[PDB]
Formats: structure tokens, C-alpha cells, sequence
């Protein structure tokens, strides 16, 4: 039975790790290579840190990995997540998951199948697609509005304003926003957007952990009726236990977990039904591996999938969400910025909504790679991303 | 090298405590000299009781501790907390926070520092302030509030007022027992008819904060909360006395208003389930009260990690050395929110030069070394302490039976 | 209505605050006159802090209480706790219950009953009683023993040794033990007592808080084949959620609360039936007035009481608990110290146990009152009580 | 020490049970007479069942007691409520509330003292009353108001209607109401009373439990903004724990407890908060003795106290709750109906309000007794009490 | 005065991270220098990944903080936690405790005390300290702890050990995966036997600690806390895995063994619960991993508040500076309970100097300005960084599954 099974072996010969930046944000791709001559591809996109993960898999994954076969994902997920024996993280996971991902691309290139139908096939023909509407304007979210209604878009992300003040003489240097302002312009989007539109479309609005608890449960009371889709990270990761006041008097749907990357910040949560919508970025748990996990114990509990799909992160990445949005019985919808053309260059074939709707991959493995000569003409850039070094108007620092 | 720990050691050689009134209240310094010639300064502020706080300091707290090396704080504030067996209280505990702010003080001189920066540091530039408005009446409150406007204040505490003193208006039994008589359901009429004018005349121009002061049963507590909830209050202070706050969970489960509670507090047992049970947005505690910074420190740390914010109780009955020493603690302290403040007269001032007062609605922490408030210890005997029954406290409602003042 | 009611009104005509030293405690007796010529004597005794007591009394009850109507003790204890603000604690605590204990003298005077009558008479005939045997050799605790059980008395609390050890260089000036020591000390102790005199009697001891949480479990489940009546303060005050675990897995009887102050330390302790005996010292808790409602709070809840009475309170304490005891109907027993002669000087008539029993004054009143001249012999002296700087080997300061 | 206590002991020497109808009710009192000749009286009214208190008095109280110390009060409480084996309920608490009532009443006057001074004194100067405005129309609610007001009472217990119907055919015996048109015309009560009156007085609304747990809740949140002073018994004794959900979402002051003779069915309930307001009938928890400790209980939770105090009951009773109300700390208000005149004449001496306020008795013992000669001119009739038979529209029993 | 805070600031010049290994380990050093030439020294060692945190400092935190006021160790601290956006984790805490810990030996040299008097002093004269005892044989290990009796150490974390390596005596499957093979059961009967041996020989006279080291399953856990309870262990450390703590309850519901967890933790949701449920006796963080001295003073107050203990993490993979900086928290912080200590290599001396080494049982904190240890440039060049692969981590059960190492 060892001959067999070794005769089926699919040994890594090879990992990399390609940073490019070909429009806004620093991407990053892991590439595993396999003596069989497949190739898989993967995203470990940490934008803010990307040469910390780059070090991480060039030096540290690449030496541990050679040699071992591929086929076993799950033993090399278990054995990397504990490898350095401190674990869990961003930089860690997203090393691990860029593997996993790309591990999961060869199973299926070798099953010659889609990826979402290696793992059990389809439980939705095609995921919905929620957009995002920012202006600093109410007619400039109009406009934006109207355009997404017209190509079909059924849930659309707002925010009005962007994020004067009496701040202290000589203030640190920093970000500077207004929590109540920002309640205040916020609940009143809302209200001039249903007075607008009415029920034509869902409205979905990030509150991105700007408030504080008091704020947070007083900002659901106002806006619970205009009936948003969902609010998003109405308090930060290591406040969600002031969630329970919210739950006890508020009819809000809540949607949280993009800045997950310990699954502590997740179990309570889900096991108390303090949120309707889990958001966790994918690569930031570690990869497809405990995504499945994942998606599997919140359908248990009753919660919703809601993976973070932003910019910063890559294509392939992308698919692979669409591949689990349309697997997972409980996926809900998926986040989706357009694409320019210099990062459909370095990854061709990426999908884009179509009346509202993204669809899967069905070539075989998660069927979005990387153009590597294409990716060499974005190289890495630093972006400081001062927007994190956000303050209160009396100089300190809040979560961003 | 084994001698290094004793030859930097700051012998304690004597403990004064001294009261003064300049104005309207009776002040509590204690003041530490060490042998080197350090001198320190702290707040032991207990109003209603000031003889009682300064028979603990000289009779007790100063045989324990001349002698003592001053460095080690945290040594002699455990070692003070436990020292008469029995503990916790606000005796005791103000006469070891005037030890404990003093040997701060000690250390930051020493040190050549801001107390706030032998902390950690500052993790604001400032903090914000509110002051009080309190009027008989309605147009005396808009008066009061346009003048802090004017000097930028953001936040104001309002109070359509007097609540106390003889029961002109209230339906009393025959022959009330001697008391200050107030009527709840007048004081909730009147105080949800403030917000609603103070909204409609102001709207969201600033931020209003109200004090209960533990006047109300809970049920009347509970529908309070769900009656100016549309108001927005800043927060709502001491909806409940401190042995009632159990109460709050049924106003957490169904009202979005902010509390604050806590300046009564003197025994952590008052508010470890009410910060771990989120019952409270805001701690206000008295320092002195809880027995000084040391504990101060450790509280707001406690606090953080539940996400309760803080606004030390900042009351005129408060030494400058105590305002300025929360102040320190206010621009250190991640979760401090905001700070309470009245405005100082001029014999106050005279005792405790170089206060600090707000500018456009900020306080600013000292950046001399220490505290950077002493007292002059020549002007505070032109003010020796003065008797005061304050008799506020003996209050009662229509039937004549004690409430919680 | 109120002609009869002031035809029978007591006005308060003066306030006094002695505090005498006849032996080795500092103690202290609050009187207060009225105009009717009844005289009421009550125990405020704080023996670590009684000038400051005394400063309560004379410069803040005094002037407070003089001209009102002593027959309304409820009202005067209700107002004389809210009087200052801020509350609770020992020095005002104390200072009230030497008022309000006299109040209750005077109202049981002219109502010439003795004071468990008042209360609404005897539910026991007279209280049990337990002493103290500490030796610092277990011959010593034997001898002790045998001469206590020759007497009557059926429940001794038991003490091995008093509390070499490896500190660090220069240890700071303190009063040292090792936590280890003790332990294994009093375990030895309970199990030479058990093997000696089986079950002739009930051992009790008391922790005295010198144990951490940790230890204080290990200690339970190391004690309890032994059977002790009660083992006393195993945790400090501020400790006592750790209690859970011992109920959960030890079936030892406990017994906290000499040092409560505050209504807040006793509510969850009391409720969560964390312990089978409270053992506040009256004084602390603010007089008759709060022992009555906590005797019937613990009541309730399946508590039963054994109020503190040690040697540093007064005889008219000690004559208020015996009235206490007789009349709550969950008193369990009386813990009692002999009293020497200059004591017995100051304070005429104190009862003693009679074979294992004390029994309450019959006379009107409390019973036991101070003679003003004798008092005098006997002035206030300082003492540091330096065994509350209790340190352990480290050079740490441990609850003492 | 035996001598004194013997000399002052008081035994009883005799105890009897008389049931009195003056005028609307069957009244019942106990008379407890003593060597020393003073004589106490208690309420034991239980108006549905006096003949069954009578015999339990009679035939089993009387010998367990004569012979025995009136003084040990706590005793014989104890004593008495275990006496059968069996415990509690309403046929022998009425009977020992009879004699707890006529030994309080006994020390009193022994003590020569009012009963509430016997307490410990006054907490208030006197009670706040309520009195009952019921009509079948508002215009007769008015006028019953109006005449109140001018009285100067500030709390008044509105009721409008008296409790047409779709039953099945040949409906069962009994007294129907519909739980919909209660509750239609009660929300329809309040909002005309606040249009009338706004806030010239606190009204108070008697549920009676006849509701079902999801109309209660129904009726909580349809009434609070209204700002009942309380709703009494919004939900049966049996289905307390339902109040909770009604305590997590309204604000609405709750007041529950008339119906309790067991401890259990009250104990959860105010450690819980699950009402403002406790409203036990003093003769149905065993009398003083109980009531005391009760009242404490509550003190500690917060909770305040308003005994049931309704015409079935002794203007004997009406004075001990008014001892209680002026005494207890936490006592809030007393429920008033005007006695009669046979009814005065039976119970000489009963205080009624003045001025919105009820004032205790100043002369020794409870203050009020029964004149034996006028008793007999009215003895017991039988009553059905057939409301009591309380039937739904399809003629299910439901609790009354 | 206005200018007062800005004259007395001290701006950051230059960040650098040096890896050395001048032992068996890869050691991770955070330099900070300010423009007034006062230089910090803090620890930054994740030995597994030190590359990844040298990355992390030189190409991030660099840029973010050169040119700020290095005063507000505070501020800065909560703004290079959120930096990132996403954050906690061993790298980015790593990074950053290096970091906080400069700022703090900065801040003590400018203030020329000893870091722990800028705490506020000691609460303890030294701190009590255990060493390791690991032997593949009883015999070697009774020499072992008879050496460490000699030195007067009461307390031996003792290991009757080898868990590892090729499956000698251990029925795996044919052809087992490649990895480092342990048997639980052996592991657990092997330490019952080592326990019971140890009292047998010694009885009471040093305490005996042993590291479970996460190589249990639940259900074998709550079977060895009863089988070693009667052996009083002072603590049984990491019995579980950070992700089943849980699981403790059923421990604490029938076992008086006291329990030490925490090594393993960088997120406070990992430690929050633990705590508040009492589920632990000591907390055995390692301070590098929860983001330097600014959190572990915080989270050292949490744990006062629940009775919690504290035990540093203090492995021979960190620093003598970390090591330093242990004690110093230890000396000051009143929970502090003992400190692990493995004896420094020659090598290791020679790149940090001074370093502190127990005696007769108890360590002292450095008493001059600062930490009090740094280190030597010149000499850390001596010992550039080298890999390891670190195959222990590879753990794995008999039947060739991973389980946490
Ligand atoms: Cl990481
Ligand atoms: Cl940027
Ligand atoms: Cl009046
Ligand atoms: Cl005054
Ligand atoms: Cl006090
Ligand atoms: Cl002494
Ligand atoms: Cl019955
Ligand atoms: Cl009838
Ligand atoms: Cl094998
Ligand atoms: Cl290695
Ligand atoms: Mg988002
Ligand atoms: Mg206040
Ligand atoms: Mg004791
Ligand atoms: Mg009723
Ligand atoms: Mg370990």
C-alpha cells in the first residue's frame, strides 16, 4: 500500500514568494512547484508588511517544505500552524496560507477539477456581489449609486464623508476624525438614502472600528431602522464582548472578523451569536484549510459567510473565496472592488460580477495564476499607510 | 555593586498633614520630607470628615513610616492598605492616598520628571474638560451654559437645580422630621424637561452630562434611562448608589444610555463586577478615595481591558495637588475620557500656587518636575479648618425617610 | 398624634467617646445621654486606630445627634451611615455602632426588658462557646485542651506554633512566616489532635488570610478528613470568588468575614453560599442595627452566624453579641476570651461561660455598662501592632 | 440568672379565635391572654376558609401553647411553623400570624411602647397611602378620582370595567371574562386618565393575574409609557420566572406577592429583581415575626415593601402594617379602603388617612383591638366567593 | 511654561536590531538611539523566526518611528500596536517589544534610576527563582537536583524527560511519517513515576515543578492532574494548549493542582477569559511575545485584581536584557511570583554584560540606570545569526499525526 501511495507522491521542489504592486497596493503571491511539474499559486496578501512575509516564506517555509509531498494538505497545515511554536498571526498565517492555497491549486489541478468541486461541488449556482459607494458628498454617492444599480449590483457599501475639529494645542501628528461627526453624517446618509431609493437595494455601511462601546450601541439604536444589510465592525476584535448589549435590545445586523487572526477572537463570538455575518480574510486564518473549518462551524451556530475581499488582496485570492462562496452552504455574498488593468495584466483571467453575480472558476485548480515576467514590472513599493496612526480630536490614538 | 540599592534610597524624615479652607471647603494636604531635602505634597481630601483623615495621618500613618525608604511606593502602599488589620474606607484610605501622592511626587522630583511622564508618558496632548451648570431655573441655566460656550468648553454638566433645604412644595406628613426634603418625581419631571429644552435650544452644539447623585429607587432609575435616552446625554452619573448596581443590568439589556458611576467608591469589591459585567461606560472615581495614584494606575489598567473609560471625580472639595495629580493621570492613561473640572478663587489659589485652569476646553498636565503643585504652607494657615454640617446630607423624601444623599 | 409621641420623644442630650486600656487592648465605649436621665453605653472599638474613632465621635456624632430623638434608632442609624458621603469603612463604622449599640441600651432600659427581649426574645436557651488553645509546642496545645475540656467546652479553636526561613539578603523589617510551614504545621496539628482526643471535641482554626488562593485549596482538601467545625478566613476578603472551587470539591465547613466593612463583601459571599458561618465583628458592620438584617439575611440563605469577639472589644460588646446570639435564631456560637481583672474592673458584671455555654444578661438592658472612674485609670496607649506588616520570605508584603 | 428571666416570664394562659362579619367580610382574630393579665389580639383573616383557621386555632394552637413563655417570641415562631410536620400555606399561617400578632402586641404593651418603637423606631414620619378608584364607566372613575384627589391622596388603584363573550355552547358554571377587552379597555384607561389628569397623581393598575405570559408582556410594553406608580401581579405566582423577559425589555414598575405562603415563592423573585415591590398579606407569611425578616430580605435587593392590605383583613392588621410601614426602611406605601361603621365599631380606634397619609399608632402595643361584645352581634356567614370560579371564553379555569 | 514639553523632549535618531548567537540559541536585540545620544537596549527574540523580526524592525518600525519624541512610550506603544492594521502575533510583538523596552531602559537612564524604581519601586527584596532539571535517567536527574539543593535553589522544575526524536519504542505505523515521535502514555507514567520518586527521596524539601509542555489531550490532562495532585507539585505548567483552556474548569471543578499557562500567548483574547476564570494560579507569559514592558505592567495589574500570580516566561531563547528586564518587573510588580533561570554560557556573557545570575536562590535587579544590561556591538558580530530548523517542533504521536509541541 506504501508503493501505491508513493507512487502517487507529489513531492514540492520548489516555493516562492513575488511581491509585485502592479496598481495601489502591494500583493503578494506564493508559487509551490511540484516534481510531477504541476504548479500552484496562492495569495498571502499582508499589504501593510509584505517583506515580513516574504522573509517568512523564502526563509523559514521554503527550507521545511522541500521534499515534503504535497498531496497531504491537512498534515502540512497542522504541522506549519505549530512549526515556529509560537503561532497564530498575520505574518505567520499569511506565509501559511499562501502555501495552503497553492497546495489546494495543485489537488486540484491534479483532479483535474475546479476547486470548489474537489471540495464537494456547489451549493449556489453564483454568489452575490456588494460594491462600495464612498463619497465625500451625498450627489457623489448618488452617482456612484445609480451607476452600480444600472450594472445590476443588489447591495451596495456606503460611506459619506471621509475619516472642523477642536483638538488640543499643538496636536501629535497623526489622522484626525470626529466620532460624533461621523455618527452624525452616517445616520444621515442613511436616512437621506432610504428617502431616495426606498427598499430598492441593500445598504451594507463599515463602521471600522471607529467608536467606542457607548457609541457603538447608541449608533445601533439610531440606524436599526433603516434596516442595513449589515454593520460591520461595530467595535474592535477585543471589545466584542460589550456585543451582548447590542444583541439584547438592537435588531442590527452585525457582520465582524476581518482583523481575525487567532481563532480565540472567533469561537466566543459565533458560539453567542453576537454576529450575523463572519468577515475573516481568508489568507489572515491561515489559508483554504481553516476556512473550511471555519465555514463549517459557523454553519452550525446559524452565522453567515462574508469573506473580506478588498483591493489588498490578490486575484487568486479572489477566486479561491468565490470557489468557497459557492461551496459553503452558508456563504452569504461577496465583497468586490474592479480590477485595473496592470493587475489583470499580472493576473489574467480574474473574474468580475456579472448582474450582480460572481462565478466560479471552472477550469481546472482555482483557475486565476500569476504572469511572473508581468508581476517583475510592478516590484515592491513602501506606502506608510498613515491612515492607522488614526487619533481622537484630543491627540490619542484609536483603533483604525 | 550590593550597596548601590541603599545608597540611592530617600529616607522618609517626616509627615505633616494640614487642613485649609480658603474658600468653601476644608483641604487635606499631606506632606512628606525626606532626609535629603525632597519634599512632597498629596491630596487626602475627605470634606465631611477633615479632623478624622488628619488624627489617622499624624497619629498613625506617621510613627509607621518616618524611617522608611520613600523609592519603594508600592511596598509601602501595600504595606499602609493593611496596616490597621481592618481596611478599606475613606479614613483610611485618604490619609494613605495624601502618603502615596507625596511619595510620587518624591519620586518624579527625583527622577526630574512630570509625574505623567515617570508613568509612561503621555498617550494624548490634552485633556478635555467639562464644567457644571446648575441654576434654579431654566433661562439662569442658559446663562451659565452660554458662558462656557464662549470660553470653549465642549461638554457641560447641567442641573435644573436645587434639590434639598425645606419642603416648600411637597407634600409632606404633619411635622416633618429637620432634613434637606426633595421630591423624586418633581426631580425627574424637571430634569427630562432640561434635556428637551437644552436640545431644542442647542442641539447637538454640546455635549450634556447630568448627575442623579443616587437620587432614585431603581424602577424609577430604569424608566429615568428610557426617558432622556433620546437626549443623548454624554452620560447620566450615579443613576443608582453604589450598593444597587446590579440594578443596571436591567438598564443595560433595554436602553443605549451612557453611565458614569463611582465617586463614592472606597472598596475595590464596589466595582470589580461592575466593570466586569460592562454596567458602566464611565469610572468616576474620587483617587483619594480608593487610596491614591498606585491604585489609580492598576484601576484604569483593570478598566481597559473591559473597555470602561475614565473620568476621575474632580469636585471643588479636591486639593490643586489632587486636580493637577489627575491630570497626570488623565494625559497617561489610554482610556482616560474626559476631566471634571471648577473653576478656582482666589484664596484656593493663593494656597496652591501655579494651577492649572482649562484653555478652550482643555487641561494640560504640569511639565516641571513632580506634581507641580505644592502648597504655600504660610497662606494655608490664614485659613485654618472651619466646621461645616453640610447638611445636604441629612436629605429626605416627602415622608421623611433618608435617601442616599 | 405628636404631642404623644414627643409626651414620649428621648432627646439626645450629649455624646461621649472613651477609650480605656486596662490590659493589652485599647478599647473603646461610645455613652450617650438623654434628657429622660437614661444613660446608654455601646462598643466602638477599632483597636488599631482608636483616636481616630474618638475623633469621629466627638467632632462629627456629637454634634450631629445632640437634641435629636434617640426612641428613632432605625432613622439615626439610616442617617448617621449617609452623613458624611462617603461611607462604610471602620473608622465611621465604628464610631456609629458605639451610638447605635447605645441607643438600643437606652431603649431596652425604658422598656426595662434586657435587650434580646427587646429584639423579640430567645430563640435558644444560651449561646455554646468556643476558646482559644495556642501553643507553640503540641504539648502546649494539649495542655491547654485538657484544661479547656475539664471546663465544659466542647469546641476549642486550635493553634500549632506562631507566625528558619530563607529570605533574600537585607530583608526588609517585617514580621515573617513561609506559607509552607504553616501548612504543613497545622495539618500535623490536626492530625496529632484527631489521633489524641478523637472526637471529644470540635477543633476549629483560623487561616487568618495567610494563604494564597492555590494553597488555600490544597489546605481544604489536605484538612478536610479531619473534620474541623469551621476552618476561618481560608482567603482574604478581596479573594473570596476563589471559594467556588473549594465548594466544588471540598466538603470542609468555612467561616469568613471578621473583617467585612462593607455591605458589598458579604452580598455575592453570602447568596453564592460560599461560606456556613459570617463572622463579622458588629462594631465593623455599623451596631445592632445592620447585625439584626445580616442575621436574618444569612438566615434566608441557610447561613448561620459566629459574630467576631476577640479581645480587642469591650465587654458591652461582648454582652450585645450574647443578646445577639440568644435571640437570632441562626446563631450558631460565641467565641470567648477570658477577661483579666482590670478589665473586669472597668466593665462591672461581664458574664462568663458556664460548662460551655454563655448566657445573656436578665436585667434591663444590655446588662453591662463602663464605670467613668475606673475608665480613667487606665488611659489610651500607643502600640504599633507590628504583626500587620506580615511578610514572607521574598520580603513581600501577604494580607496579615 | 433563671430566677430573673422566670421572674419576668409571662405564660399563657389562654388562646381563642373569633371570626367577626361587621359588614362585607368574614374577619378573624386571635386573643392571647396572659398570667401578668395583659392581653394581645392578631389578624389570621383568611375571609374564603375562617372556619378551617377557627378550627386549626381551636383545636390545635390552644393546647400546643398554653402553659408556655409569651415572651420567647422567635421561639414559638419557630416552634408553631414546624409544629404539624407539613408547613406553610394559608390555613396555618393565618393561624400562627393570629398569635405572632397578639404576642408582638403583649411585649408592647409590656414594654409599654408602640409597637414600631418595640422595632427599633421610626424610619419615616408616616406612610403614603393609596386608595382604589373602580367604575364601569371612566366618567364614574372620574368622579371617584376627583373625590380622592381632594382628599389629598397622590397614588390612587384605577380599575375600569368589572371582570359580550364568544363561549362554546351550554357554557360551564362560572364567572367569564375576555382577556383581549381587559386588556383593550385598561390600555384605553390610562390614556384617558393621562390626557385628564396628566401628572397630578400615580396610578396604580391591579392585573390580578388574568393574564396568559405573552399578553402580560404584551401589556407591559403597551402601558409603560403611561407610567404606572406599579402593575400588581401582572403574571401568576406560578409563572414568575417570566418576568424576566418583560424586566429585559420595559421599563414598567412591577409589584407581585399577595398571594405568597411559601418562602420559595418569593425568594428567587428578589434575587432576581424580578419586582419593585413586594405586596405579601402579613397573616399569609405567618405575621411580624416573618414580616420583619422579609422586609430586610428586600432591603438588601432593593426591593421595597407595600403588604397587601385589602378589607379582608382586622383593622388589627391594618395597624400592624402601619408599625411596619413607619418602621421598616424600605416600606414605600400602604393600600387603604375606608372601613364601615360596624366595622369601627367591632375594631374601635382604627386610623384612617389624613392627607394622604396613614399615621401609626402612639399608644402601647398595636393600638387597636376587638371589643367581644360587639364581635358577637356579627358572626361568620357563609360566602362562596364565586368569582373566584374564573372562567376564559371557552370555559377553561383560569387563576383568579 | 508653554515650551516646557517640547524642550524636555528626547527624539528617536535610529532603530536598529541585531541578531547573535553566541550560543545555542539565535538572540534578537532592538538598539534605539535618541538625538541626545542616550541609547536603549530592548529584546526582541522569537528564536524560531528571528529574520522575520529583524525584517519587521528595520523595514517598518524604523521608518514609522525615527524622528518622534521617545518620552511617550505610551502613545507610542498604542500606536505601533495598531501600525499595521491587522496585528497581534509573534512577529509584529516581537518587533515591538524590542522596541518598548529601549524606550523604557532610555527613559530610566534620563531619569538615572533603575527601571523598576520608575514603576514605583520595589514590593519584594528579590524575586525567589527555579532551574531546570532534565535527565534522561532518574539517577542523572537526582544529580542534577542535588547540585541546584548545593547552590541553595528551593524550587526545580524537574523533567524525567526525553519526548522526541526517532520512534525507538513506540508502535507506529509502517513507515512513519517523518517528524519527532512521543508516546502520551509513556510520557504521563514516566512522570507519575518521576513525581512519586522525587517525594519518596526528598520529601519536602525543595519544590517540585514540571512543564506538561502542551503534549496532552484534554481527557489525559484531567487524568494526570489527579494522578500528581497528591504529589503537590507547586506547578504543573501548560497541562493543555492555548486553544483548549476551557477545558480547565473541569480540572479546577475536582483537582487542587496548581496550574501555570501562558508561555505560548500574543493575544489577549487568549489570556482574558483564562484569567477572569480563575483558571489559572500563574501566568507564565513571555514578555517579548505580548509586546514588551507597557503590556506586561497592565497585565500584570489584570491579574492582581483576579489573584492571579505572575511567572515570566524567562527561556534561555532571550536576551539577558529580557532577562533584566524580568527581574525588574518582578521586584516591582506585588503578584510576581518566581523567575526562571537557566545559568549563561561564556559566549552569551561576553555579547551582554553583567548579566545577573541567582543567589542562593533568589535574583536581584540591576540597582544603576536603566535595565542595566546591554549590549556589546563589537561582540555580537563575534556570533552572526545561524539557522536551525527546529525539528522538535515537528511533534508527533505514535500513529503519525501532529499534535502541539
Ligand atoms: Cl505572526
Ligand atoms: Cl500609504
Ligand atoms: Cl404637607
Ligand atoms: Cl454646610
Ligand atoms: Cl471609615
Ligand atoms: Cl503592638
Ligand atoms: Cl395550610
Ligand atoms: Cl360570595
Ligand atoms: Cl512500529
Ligand atoms: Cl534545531
Ligand atoms: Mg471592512
Ligand atoms: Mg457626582
Ligand atoms: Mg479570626
Ligand atoms: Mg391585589
Ligand atoms: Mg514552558
Amino acid at each position: 500500500l506504501y508503493f501505491q501511495s508513493m507512487m502517487n507522491k507529489n513531492t514540492i521542489s520548489n516555493i516562492e514568494c513575488v511581491i509585485t504592486k502592479p496598481d495601489r497596493h502591494n500583493l503578494i503571491t506564493v508559487i509551490v512547484e511540484t516534481e510531477s511539474g504541476v504548479t500552484g499559486y496562492g495569495c498571502a496578501t499582508f499589504q501593510q508588511r509584505p517583506l515580513a512575509v516574504k522573509t517568512m516564506v523564502d526563509e523559514y517555509l521554503k527550507p521545511l517544505l522541500i521534499g515534503k509531498d504535497a498531496n497531504n494538505i491537512e498534515d502540512l497545515w497542522q504541522m506549519m500552524m505549530v512549526n515556529a511554536y509560537w503561532r497564530n498571526g498575520p505574518v505567520i498565517n499569511n506565509a501559511i496560507s499562501g502555501v495552503d492555497m497553492a497546495l489546494w491549486d495543485i489537488k486540484a489541478k491534479i483532479a483535474n477539477m475546479p476547486l470548489h468541486q474537489l471540495f464537494g461541488g456547489k451549493s449556489r449556482d453564483a454568489i452575490q456581489v456588494y460594491t462600495h459607494a464612498t463619497s465625500d458628498t451625498m450627489e457623489g454617492l448618488y452617482e456612484q449609486v445609480d451607476k452600480y444599480l444600472e450594472q445590476g449590483y443588489q447591495h451596495i457599501r456606503c460611506q459619506l464623508g471621509f475619516y472642523n475639529i477642536q483638538t488640543a494645542q499643538n496636536p501629535t501628528q497623526g489622522s484626525y476624525y470626529d466620532q460624533d461627526q461621523y455618527i452624525e453624517n452616517t445616520v444621515e446618509m442613511f436616512k437621506n438614502l432610504r428617502e431616495k431609493y426606498g427598499k430598492q437595494f441593500h445598504i451594507l455601511h463599515d463602521v471600522h472600528e471607529r467608536l467606542f462601546p457607548n457609541q457603538a450601541i447608541q449608533f445601533a439604536k439610531q440606524i436599526e431602522q433603516y434596516n442595513p444589510f449589515f454593520i460591520e465592525d461595530i467595535l474592535p476584535p477585543s471589545q466584542t464582548e460589550w456585543l451582548d448589549n447590542i444583541r439584547n435590545q438592537s435588531s442590527v445586523s452585525l457582520a465582524l472578523g476581518e482583523l481575525f487572526n487567532n481563532p480565540e477572537e472567533w469561537k466566543a463570538l459565533i458560539i453567542n451569536r453576537r454576529v450575523d455575518f463572519i468577515r475573516c480574510h481568508v489568507s489572515q486564518i491561515g489559508g483554504i484549510t481553516p476556512a473550511l473549518k471555519l465555514g463549517h462551524f459557523c454553519e452550525s451556530f446559524g452565522v453567515r459567510i462574508a469573506w473580506h475581499c478588498p483591493p489588498d488582496m490578490t486575484p487568486i485570492g479572489a477566486a479561491v473565496n468565490t470557489h468557497l462562496n459557492v461551496h459553503l452552504h452558508n456563504a452569504a455574498i461577496q465583497e468586490h472592488v474592479e480590477y485595473k488593468a496592470n493587475t489583470q495584466r499580472v493576473f489574467p483571467n480574474a473574474a468580475e460580477p456579472i448582474n450582480g453575480y460572481l462565478y466560479a472558476s471552472e477550469i481546472a485548480g482555482i483557475g486565476v495564476e500569476m504572469d511572473r515576467e508581468a508581476a517583475q514590472d510592478f516590484p515592491v513599493e513602501y506606502r506608510p499607510h498613515e491612515w492607522t496612526q488614526s487619533r481622537l480630536p484630543d491627540g490619542s490614538i484609536h483603533t483604525p
